[PDB]
């Protein structure tokens, strides 16, 4: 709801422990800090035709930064969300890093 943005934002990391057990205890750690746009999805983005869902989508662009999606919970303009993802860079020059990610689950949590 932000559409073009850029401010100092914190990204951090929640594991559910750094071995072959992805459960049992929880530890805590902070990634970086950048000049950032990370966005929710809303709906499908685009629109154009409706349909409905709980949002578990995020967009996001943060030059050369490949850090946002790929497994981390950051803390975006004050909200604190958990997801997965892929990183993808715009080209050219190599500038902007174009990062889409999503959350799902792991079993109970």
């Amino acid at each position: 709801m932000y559409e073009e943005f850029r401010d100092v934002i914190t990204f951090q990391s929640y594991v559910e422990q750094s071995n072959g057990e992805g459960g049992k205890t929880y530890k805590w750690v902070d990634e970086f800090t950048a000049a950032a746009h990370v966005q929710p999805i809303s709906q499908e983005e685009y629109y154009k035709a409706q349909q409905l869902q709980t949002p578990i989508g995020y967009n996001i662009y943060t030059p050369y930064d490949d850090r946002i999606d790929k497994k981390m919970r950051v803390i975006y303009r004050g909200k604190i969300v958990t997801f997965i993802g892929d990183p993808v860079d715009l080209s050219g020059l190599q500038e902007i890093t174009r990062i889409k990610g999503k959350e799902d689950g792991a079993y109970v949590g």
